[PDB]
């Protein structure tokens, strides 16, 4: 179904600005949830390998202006 991958985050951290990624993350088809932080400077997204990538969905948030890159997935543990 879907996965969910995590983003470390290099430029802002507030939640209105954090609110936008939402949406220009919501943009890929291939989504089911991207309930990011807006604090913790960690972008959190559940989304398929099918429709939109990693890339993508960096290339959303380098175009609000500040970069993304992948960390690995949900949590820091939890193997599961």
């Amino acid at each position: 179904v879907t996965e969910k991958a995590e983003f470390d985050i290099e430029g802002m951290t507030c939640a209105a600005c954090a609110n936008r990624i939402e949406k220009r993350l919501n943009k890929i088809e291939g989504v089911a949830n991207a309930p990011v932080n807006f604090a913790l400077e960690t972008v959190t997204v559940e989304y398929n390998p099918k429709e939109a990538s990693v890339s993508d969905l960096k290339e959303a948030v380098d175009k609000l202006g500040y970069k993304l890159k992948l960390k690995g997935e949900q949590d820091s543990i939890e193997g599961r």
